[PDB]
């Protein structure tokens, strides 16, 4: 078989997905392996996922997807191959609730995790930093449990899938909340100055900018609003008149409720519906996260070059993250801005303009989300990350052979 990622640009070596159906099985499978790379639901975007020539793709497909809340202690243990869709609704009937989520809710958890994803709210850390406990399948076939307090907790949530198989994950909740979400479309950058941008990204819980960097300025803003919180009015751009898509001219059908409609939290943090359930997609996509006190300029310097950016872009998204304390988190050790584009799926024709928004980005200390398309080089990604040598000495203790290092981890710590 031929096994690719979600958006097929990339198709891995692997002639068969190993689906262990034990615990007992997976272990003696990684144990008797030489290389291991684990597959998740690939919304990955480059090579992270593959485990080279004669290395394993493993999958935890086979395994039973268990979702277990424990409601006095508010937590949830969790697959690592279990979805954030199928976590939410069973958190939320259990009356509790996740602080945030990404833009499409089929992801696995665990890969998710892997990479530093992310939502948007300037309180709202990555999806990493609600993990409090990690299990692990080793390189030998021996379970590592590593929970937060461990000295090494900070390199093993975020971890690429260097470490080991992620078998169980457990996670803080909290009470289950309404929300709203509230969309605005054409909200100029003229005159958007550092305290208009602060104002703006703070607005509600979660806010999102989105661009087609044609006509200057921001074609869409979407207010997320948790009702237990006061919403000023926003007299920055004009509410939407319809129902919206972030890139223009798809089905908004597709989005989750807006017009300020409540509704529970997990059909308010997704941008797009429980139902819209793509088995693929005709989309790249790349994400720089540069400190917060930069988001201007850097805007600015996108805007500056919108003429290149624009040909290739189905949407570019601007979020905000609180500071991660996973050391290789895109978001490591500073509250963050994230500018997400959204490309055509024309890999000749975006790569080109990746290197010149990289350029652009170089002063900015911009790190690129590892799930996604970038060319920054090995050299200065490692530059980019004060812990990266403490990861490596981590990765080097608990997987001496490098069993689950492939070239894009090998780059990456060379
Ligand atoms: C496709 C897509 C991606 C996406 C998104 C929306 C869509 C439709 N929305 C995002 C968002 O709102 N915010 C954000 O920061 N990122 C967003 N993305 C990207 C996506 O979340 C990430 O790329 C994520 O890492 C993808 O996870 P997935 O599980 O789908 O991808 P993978 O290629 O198969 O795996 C990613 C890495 O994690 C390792 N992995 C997976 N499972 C395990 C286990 N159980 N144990 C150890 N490692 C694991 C893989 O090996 C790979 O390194
Ligand atoms: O980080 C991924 C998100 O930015 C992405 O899924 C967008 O929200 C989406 O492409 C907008 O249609």
């Amino acid at each position: 078989i031929t096994v690719t990622n979600w958006a097929g640009n990339i198709t891995y070596t692997a002639k068969e997905l190993l689906r262990p159906h034990s615990l007992d099985a997976l272990r003696a499978l990684v144990a008797d392996s030489a290389r291991v790379r684990v597959l998740g639901s690939g919304h990955s975007f480059n090579e992270i996922a593959e485990p080279g020539d004669g290395g394993v793709l493993l999958s935890l497909a086979g395994l039973p997807s268990v979702v277990d809340v424990d409601t006095a202690a508010r937590t949830v243990r969790v697959g690592g191959g279990v979805r954030y869709a199928e976590l939410a609704r069973v958190v939320h009937a259990r009356g509790l609730a996740l602080p945030n989520m990404a833009s499409l809710p089929h992801i696995s958890v665990a890969g998710s995790v892997a990479t530093g994803t992310h939502g948007s709210g300037v309180g709202n850390g990555s999806l990493a930093s609600v993990v409090r406990e990690v299990e692990l399948v080793t390189a030998d076939g021996s379970t590592v449990v590593i929970a937060r307090g461990d000295e090494r907790f900070g390199g093993a949530v975020t971890s690429l899938g260097a470490l080991g198989v992620v078998t169980s994950l457990t996670l803080d909740l909290e009470p289950a909340y309404e929300m709203e979400q509230h969309v605005f479309t054409e909200l100029p950058l003229a005159g958007l100055d550092p305290a208009t941008f602060e104002t703006v990204m703070a607005a509600a819980y979660s806010v999102s900018l989105f661009t087609d960097w044609r006509a200057p300025g921001f074609r869409q803003v979407w207010l997320k609003r948790r009702t237990d919180r006061p919403l000023d009015g926003f007299p920055y751009a004009a509410p939407a008149a319809e129902k919206m898509h972030p890139v223009p001219g798809m089905p908004a059908v597709n989005c989750t409720e807006q017009f300020g409609v409540p509704g529970p939290w997990h059909e308010r943090l997704p941008h797009f519906r429980a139902e819209f359930t793509p088995s693929s997609g005709a989309e790249l996509q790349s994400e720089y996260l540069m400190p917060r006190e930069h988001a201007l300029a850097a805007l600015h310097a996108m805007d500056a070059i919108r003429e290149t950016l624009a040909p290739v872009l189905q949407t570019c998204e601007i979020r905000t993250v609180a500071a991660d304390a996973q050391w290789l988190s895109p978001a490591y050790g500073r509250d963050t801005v994230a500018a997400h584009f959204t490309w055509v799926e024309d890999t000749a024709a975006v790569l080109p303009v990746v290197r010149r928004l990289e350029e652009a980005l170089v002063p900015f200390a911009a790190r690129p989300h590892w799930g996604k398309v970038f060319t920054v080089p090995a050299g200065e990604l490692r530059a980019l990350y004060p812990r990266l040598a403490d990861f490596g000495a981590l990765a080097g203790a608990l997987d001496p052979a490098g069993k689950f290092t492939n070239a894009f981890v090998r780059g990456v710590l060379a």
